[PDB]
């Protein structure tokens, strides 16, 4: 399939994100827990009790039984309202880490897809370098044969044909290891992909640093995380502070006590006393507290708080300068990555002619095959040096959308129209 | 000494897995704190007190004193047997992390050991190499004195030597750290090892890829854990759901209170009230509690840990996925490594006979000590890739049994036995 | 500017260590909260409560009004002193963790500064190597139209100058992106830096190991960390003994209850109880509690403090481990690295002459161009090879010092005097 079918299909099954995503459902769910102290709380309690008089109690006992319907209600807790407020923060930075684990898995799926096409390029690059040095054995074995040609020009060419061999062979291993990489990433194995469309193939220019920097600045989400973590530690600064603060709640019981004696001390007491209590009482209050002195506890904390504020402040600042570094790198490795297109783009068509030459040159005397090789050998390097320098500049595209926090699902169909040949992933 | 007693002397003082180990001898013993919930618990209170009447009061004072045997009992509370439960989960968790660690020790001291052996058998070519070079240029430097050689053949010449002795010297570097990446492991400076017995070596096809697999799926230790895991957090949904459930506990005290009065509403109020009072109380009591609505936070709770049931599951996938590449990527691994120390076999060979005809050829014209150095060079690359490539193979017969969950004390006896001859640390 | 200026700059603005300070300024800040609960609490509560009879109770109402100013203070709790004791700790550890910081922040400046010098000294032997290979082009272009030099020497040697050409493209870049490095690190842009003094430079050899091994073992800080450490799991175990201790609290309140009754059955009860209640007290008071069996909850939370002491303890070994093997490692790579400074030093001498050799050759037909090229090529990697050497034998230095724990700004000062030549950070 195409970079979109691939990606799509791990969109539906990347454990990494789907977890990413079972902790931002999670964290927007606790926001319900948070909210709950500020409801109301409805208990239902019942006890008996066994009571035995000793001493001036000799001969005093009872069994009692109570039960109530309880009710507790916040009516002005400013600390329950403040962790409701923190748990939506908490919340919101979760989806920010879900934001980036998103394109993440956007990265890594185009990056395992790349890595594959390459191996996919190299192998078969080497098959043809084999497969052209074995046609150029066998003209230098025609030619040995026939007295015009050391033996050590064939010992060495058959040494060179041999490490051909062993290339071609940990050639297809770091192939399927690659699509191994794929598969981890993405749940399935490709029989074939489709190859970057090479004739149909030009390098785009990138936007100005300063225009990326400034756009980075605005959505980078590394750097929004950063920003609604300072506000989460300014928003603790206040939850330090809310412990100096007054607390009013409100309850509501209804109760029903069942008390009765015995033992001897209440066998003609006739004071109505020992008698069989069956109270119910319905209530309702309000209790006050105000803190005074704590200890200074109120305050250390309060203190504390601000010192994460100036942590979270300056692991922000840390922020800006890893989005600068990473958008300008970024910027200057597509330009680095556009100037080396060219260069081995001419390497390849040098390597060529000098081919060519070195190739009419030993058939005829001029030049050996140690030359025709080394010549060859050279060619197959500026190819492949190519093949691989142009997936670097479609990675480094990504890479920066990535430092932009622009990277998204358009980002790939338009890559995936720039590649169309179907290519096996596993080359007889 | 050889693998075994490396290892072993390891085993008894990496303070790595001495580390992993008393986490889990905390995690178990932990057990008896989350069992001592649902036992007696037994205290013992006194309090002394001295009120002051004022308003309705003024004049009415005392000082009363109680002391009492408390105990409280937990009959019916779920909870609390969850938590008993969850340590013990938590407990075989964390011996699995060990089990883990434990191979990680056996996995890490072969390797230190081999890239040792390696850092060895790189000095040693890379003596015989300079060693080689010497006698070379001793023929050199007696047939340019004769003049049949031009000065730069000898510039050239003493130029390369000139390299192997600075590569001799970072070999020697290499080497060291070596040893010193040993001790940290394994505890102890070795003055001599014991290297791949070089004629008894064969390498071993590994089984089907299909089949290791499926022995994977059944014990590697990375998945048994997320499988633990999800276990762990299917228990801790059970948990959130307890929080619906009534708790029924029974309390017992044997109290004993003594008041006394004073002031001066106290000095005749002869209604008998102020006189001295000396109770004494035997109780146990049934506490019966039942929540009934608690601002919805039971039901947030429980959703919560079924999110966290749903990253558990994910994470679980991931592990699979894990176990797949790894345990392909190794099968993989380990055939590449095959038919590469078979190819690196030849190229010995090859680079053999080669150098054997460029120096009788060079000590006889036909070709120059320039087509002898680089001959040379090229021998003792293939001498040091393949001993290289040997030591890689061994390696990734213990990653495919780390992959597999079954890397064991007897896979390092088995390796032991095809090494014999003692190599020095330390070479002169 | 030089290096003691970067880092002076970096010293006041790293978002990295000023992030450490406050970490350890509120581990020191959290010893007052530590020690709160060793204070004066005091409170404020009054409780309005409405109660309303049913059953034998039908008929009484009643309206109470209560508040009192309650105090309370620890006279012997040994569990707050023990508090108050490990946040002493745990911010000494703090203290330690950013005395390693701010090492860190020298060691890293340090490096990308080198970095940078290198990439400048990288880019300009590139260009040094593009500008010499032009003029011997154009040499071997009018000396090819003259007649007596092959096509396929040309076509070689422009082969060979459009790699040099492609090579001083991603020099420029390497350069570019270590700037960056640098800016991330130290905050700014440097128009020009100061290179080392190149002719005023000398290796200084290594104090001998054994005297280096003994220095760390008393000052490295990741070894004085992992013993404070082994510190607090011991204070940590008589934390867990402290269960078993009883605690004495006192208690003081000024209380002032107001309860009013209402109903039917108080219309005439006549008993004055019913009649408007008036209390004031002021209490003092001491609460005596004593633990005597808990579930066995104290012994096994003492044993888990026993493995985490043992756990503690094996991080320690491993920190002397580590602190061999950094230290021993370190001084064998100074070595390596002066005796590298050595043979890099003597092959450009040799790469030099070996060329000149071959530019007097090439210029009357001795040798070719493809002598020429390959001999100025070796010169200017000999060139480089040597100069990065040099850098790495700086940062080694300050490696010891990291592994002595004495890194600081005089290692930096010194370090300073040894370049002085301003070198521009953006060639033209
Ligand atoms: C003689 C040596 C004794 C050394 C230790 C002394 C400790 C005190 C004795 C406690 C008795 C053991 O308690 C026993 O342990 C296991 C573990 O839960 C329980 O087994 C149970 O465990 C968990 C709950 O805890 C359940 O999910 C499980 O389905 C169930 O089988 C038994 O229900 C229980 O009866
Ligand atoms: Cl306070
Ligand atoms: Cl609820
Ligand atoms: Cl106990």
């Amino acid at each position: 399939e195409n970079l979109m079918q691939v990606y799509q299909q791990a969109r539906l099954s990347n454990p990494e994100l789907r977890k990413s995503a079972a902790d931002r459902d999670a964290a927007f769910e606790k926001i319900n827990e948070a909210r709950s102290p500020l409801l109301p709380q409805l208990g239902l309690g019942a006890d008996y009790t066994y009571s035995n008089g000793y001493r001036d109690a000799n001969g005093i006992n009872s069994n009692a039984t109570s039960a109530s319907l309880q009710l507790t209600q916040s009516i002005f807790d400013m600390s329950k309202w403040r962790a409701l407020t923190l748990q939506e923060k908490a919340a919101g930075i979760q989806d920010v880490t879900y934001q980036t684990d998103q394109q993440t898995l956007i990265l890594n799926t185009a990056t395992a897809y790349f890595n594959v096409l390459n191996a996919i390029d190299v192998l078969s690059y080497t098959q043809a370098q084999k497969e052209a040095i074995y046609r150029q054995l066998d003209q230098t074995t025609q030619r040995f044969n026939v007295g015009l040609v050391a033996i050590t020009d064939v010992q060495n060419a058959r040494a060179q044909y041999d490490t051909v061999l062993a290339n071609e062979l940990t050639a297809r291993n770091n192939l399927d290891n690659a699509v191994e990489q794929l598969r981890q990433i993405t749940g399935n194995y490709y029989p074939e992909l489709a190859a970057l469309n090479v004739e149909n193939f030009k390098t785009d220019k990138p936007q100005p640093v300063n225009a990326l920097l400034k756009e980075a600045e605005k959505r980078n989400l590394s750097l929004l995380q950063a920003r609604l973590s300072q506000d989460l530690a300014r928003e603790q600064i206040r939850q330090a502070q809310d412990g100096h603060l007054p607390t009013l709640d409100l309850t509501a019981s209804t109760g029903i006590s069942d008390t009765s004696y015995s033992g001897s001390k209440t066998r003609g007491a006739a004071g109505t006393q020992y008698d069989d209590s069956n109270m119910g009482q319905n209530k309702v209050g309000l209790s006050f507290s105000l803190p005074i002195y704590q200890g200074g506890m109120v305050n250390s904390q309060v203190k504390q708080a601000q010192y994460n504020f100036v942590g979270a402040s300056e692991q922000l600042e840390s922020a800006h300068r890893s989005v600068v570094q990473t958008v300008r790198s970024s910027f200057n490795n597509i330009n680095a990555s556009i100037s080396s297109i060219n260069a081995y783009k001419q390497a390849v068509v040098s390597a060529q002619s000098s081919l060519d030459a070195m190739e009419a040159g030993f058939s005829v005397g001029t030049s050996t095959i140690v030359d025709v090789l080394d010549a060859t050998t050279t060619l197959y390097n500026a190819k492949q040096e190519l093949a691989n320098a142009r997936y670097n500049y479609l990675i480094n595209q990504l890479n920066i959308k990535s430092a932009l926090g622009t990277l998204n699902e358009q980002d790939l169909l338009a890559l995936n129209n720039a590649l169309s040949k179907p290519v096996s992933t596993n080359p007889e």
